[PDB]
């Protein structure tokens, strides 16, 4: 069948010349909506978050992994590196890394994330343990995010992000301090504010992690702690057909302001 939330979601597409791609966890039943639940999207800054995890799942055997050190050198540097442009020639430890990759964005700190887990294949890897047959990691930053139509490199599903996002925040795919921490990174995000909580009642809490990337691709995954009621984890990808195309973050805010309407 096609819900009313999903016709909503149709329109809105249809008026923003690109591609959307929405799933909804609801904790209150195990509901779903999902439009476009099951296409591939280009994860972009988004896969930041299975890294960051695959580090927590990692650091459940070894106490001190969050406090390794790791080199940054010049030759690190990519295409937007606030946090660890400041520390050339030093380094950071393994949290650092991974707080600037989700809260910052920071790609060379993904790229060490993604070098402490052998490659990219070791962030697959690390997905097809929670039981996430979808995700791919194939490259690292910044090439996964050239977004091509129809490339399979560096995507996902989003009913795949949704349950393995759900899995990681709210489920037990990491240990309770580490499901902890994540939320805690998710939660100090400073990128979201214009993407899924733009759509959402101000007295919502969201934790988040966005990207974009080439043919205007914008996206948001989050998982929210609405006033009155359960968790929702709720993924919202957007891509579209010219390769210089414009960011467009308000579309994410309006499909969750849709399926906000629709609880
Ligand atoms: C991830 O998609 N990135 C890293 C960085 N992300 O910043 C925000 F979080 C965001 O854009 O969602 C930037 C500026 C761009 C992309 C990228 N293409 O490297």
């Amino acid at each position: 069948q096609t819900s009313a939330v999903q016709q909503k979601l149709a329109a809105l597409e249809k008026s923003s010349g690109g591609r959307l791609g929405v799933a909804l966890i609801d904790t209150a039943d195990n509901t779903q909506v999902l439009y476009r639940g099951d296409e591939r999207f280009p994860m972009c800054s988004t896969s930041k978050v299975m890294a960051a995890a695959a580090v927590l799942k990692q650091s459940e055997t070894q106490k001190q992994l969050l406090n390794q050190p790791v080199e940054i050198k010049p030759a690190d540097l990519v295409n937007y590196n606030p946090i660890a442009e400041k520390h050339v020639n030093g380094t950071m430890t393994l949290a650092e890394l991974s707080a600037a990759a989700l809260q910052y964005s920071d790609n060379t700190a993904m790229n060490k994330l993604i070098a402490q887990l052998g490659g990219p294949g070791g962030v697959t890897a690390f997905a097809r343990a929670i039981g996430d047959e979808t995700f791919r990691l194939d490259r690292t930053e910044p090439t996964l995010n050239t977004a091509i139509p129809g490339d399979p490199r560096d995507t996902t599903t989003p009913r795949a992000m949704a349950q393995t996002l759900r899995q990681l925040t709210l489920g037990h795919a990491l240990g309770e301090t580490q499901r902890a921490q994540l939320v805690t990174w998710l939660k100090g995000n400073t990128t979201g504010a214009a993407s899924i909580r733009a759509g959402l009642p101000t007295s919502w809490t969201v934790g988040d992690k966005t990207g974009s990337g080439d043919y205007g691709t914008t996206n948001d995954i989050a998982v929210i702690w609405p006033q009155g009621r359960a968790p929702l984890v709720l993924v919202t990808y957007f891509t579209q057909p010219q390769q210089n195309a414009e960011s467009r973050r308000d579309v994410l805010a309006s499909a969750a302001r849709i399926i906000a309407e629709g609880l």
